[PDB]
């Protein structure tokens, strides 16, 4: 199965899915001096007040949060998008060690972790069928570095120990993702991609400038859950990131400066 180890990981993840070397894939690394301001850029709109999260899962990747995405709820829009993007899911890609775990990278620096909410462009009706579109699927990225706990993030800390290898899941209701942003909404966009297989060029990245700050009880609480099944050799789910991949012919905009 396609994985992150040395076997399986992302080295090898082309043979199966050949748009790994794609033209426009991800994460990439954010070259702050050469990403351009675009004073066209609007101020992206966060709207989650009405999300309705459903149920968390370990499936052996990462873990993920998952929201009824069955209404306009909790919903992205403005920023380089056009349209309106529904919440489906977040996630979390993290390292084995503080200094590492981000999927993106700002001027090669790497964070302890990059949460990712993913959002669907609701003209394609279903998040399945957006991911098959260029502009079908819109991920809002946040760096977590280690330093003061977020006590937003605490309620999804506390419930690892019960998914705690692969196929676990429970239920997770009420959970407000607004308790994972930081102050500022200034970010980076580019298109991209899914950064798992199937690795499908669908996304428009939006990466906040601001990261947030976790606890390191927070993160080694990431670090505890199994990319096993239980029975299985215990592997610890850690470094479940893909590292930045070639830029090719794009640019990176800047909301900001
Ligand atoms: N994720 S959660 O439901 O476990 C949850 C929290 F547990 C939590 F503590 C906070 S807080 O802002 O740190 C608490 C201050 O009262 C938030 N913060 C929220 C929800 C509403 C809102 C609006 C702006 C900024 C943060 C938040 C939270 F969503
Ligand atoms: N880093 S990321 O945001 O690219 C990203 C993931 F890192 C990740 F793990 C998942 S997954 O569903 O847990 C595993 C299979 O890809 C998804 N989900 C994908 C799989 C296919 C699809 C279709 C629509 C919306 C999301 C996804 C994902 F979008
Ligand atoms: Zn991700």
């Amino acid at each position: 199965h396609w994985g992150y180890g040395k076997h399986n990981g992302p080295e090898h993840w082309h043979k199966d899915f050949p748009i790994a070397k794609g033209e426009r894939q991800s994460p990439v690394d954010i070259d702050t001096h050469t990403a351009k301001y675009d004073p066209s850029l609007k101020p992206l709109s966060v709207s989650y007040d009405q999300a309705t999260s459903l149920r968390i899962l370990n499936n052996g990747h990462s873990f993920k949060v998952e929201f009824d995405d069955s209404q306009d709820k909790a919903v992205l829009k403005g920023g380089p998008l056009d349209g309106t993007y529904r919440l489906t899911q977040f996630h979390f890609h993290w390292g084995s060690l503080d200094g590492q775990g981000s999927e993106h990278t700002v001027d090669k620096k790497k964070y302890a972790a990059e949460l990712h909410l993913v959002h669907w462009n609701t003209k394609y009706g279903d998040a399945g069928k957006a991911s098959q579109q260029p502009d079908g699927l819109a991920v809002l990225g946040i760096f977590l570095k280690v330093g003061s706990a977020k006590p937003g993030l605490q309620k999804v800390v506390d419930v690892l120990d019960s998914i705690k290898t692969k196929g676990k899941s429970a239920d997770f209701t009420n959970f407000d993702p607004r308790g994972l942003l930081p102050e500022s909404l200034d970010y980076w966009t580019y298109p991209g991609s899914l950064t798992t297989p199937p690795l499908n060029e669908c996304v428009t990245w939006i990466v906040l400038k601001e990261p947030i700050s976790v606890s390191s009880e927070q993160v080694l609480k990431f670090r505890k859950l199994n990319f096993n099944g239980e029975g299985e050799p215990e592997e610890l789910m850690v470094d479940n990131w893909r590292p930045a991949q070639p830029l090719k012919n794009r640019q990176i905009k800047a909301s900001f400066k």
